[PDB]
C-alpha cells in the first residue's frame, strides 16, 4: 500500500501546449503507482496535492527524446483511458531529461513485473 504510493521524482518542468503551442511551467511527480500528475503551483499542503492539474498514467508507456522544438524536450506516449495520447515536456538539460525519462521507465517496469505477478 505505501510502498505504491511513494514519490519515485518530483520537480518542475515545462509542458508544451497541445494547441496553443507555448511551454507552460508545471510542477509534476511520479509515483510508484504510475500516476504522473502535474500542477500549476507547487503543492504546499495535502490538500493541493489531492487537486492536481494534470494526470497522467505511465504504464506501458513509451518514451521519446527530441531536440525539436527545443534541445532535451521528452515525449510521452500513453493510454488515457481509451485514448493513446503524446504529452511534450522540457527540462535544461540532457542529464535531467534522463532523469525523469529512466524514472518513468523504471515506474512502467515495475507495473509490468507487477502484472507477470
Ligand atoms: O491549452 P491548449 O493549447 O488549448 O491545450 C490544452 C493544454 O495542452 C492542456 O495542458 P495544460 O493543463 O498543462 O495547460 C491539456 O491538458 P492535459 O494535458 O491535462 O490533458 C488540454 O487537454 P485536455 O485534457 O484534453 O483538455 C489541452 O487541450
Amino acid at each position: 500500500s505505501m510502498s505504491d504510493v511513494a514519490i519515485v521524482k518530483e520537480g518542475w518542468l515545462h509542458k508544451r501546449g497541445e494547441y496553443i503551442k507555448t511551454w507552460r511551467p508545471r510542477y509534476f511527480l511520479l509515483k510508484n503507482d504510475g500516476t504522473f500528475i502535474g500542477y500549476k503551483e507547487r503543492p504546499q499542503d495535502v490538500d493541493q496535492r489531492e487537486a492536481p492539474l494534470n494526470n497522467f498514467s505511465v504504464a506501458q508507456c513509451q518514451l521519446m527524446k527530441t531536440e525539436r522544438p527545443r534541445p532535451n524536450t521528452f515525449i510521452i506516449r500513453c493510454l488515457q483511458w481509451t485514448t493513446v495520447i503524446e504529452r511534450t515536456f522540457h527540462v535544461e538539460t540532457p542529464e535531467e531529461r534522463e532523469e525523469w525519462t529512466t524514472a518513468i521507465q523504471t515506474v512502467a517496469d515495475g507495473l509490468k513485473k507487477q502484472e507477470e505477478e
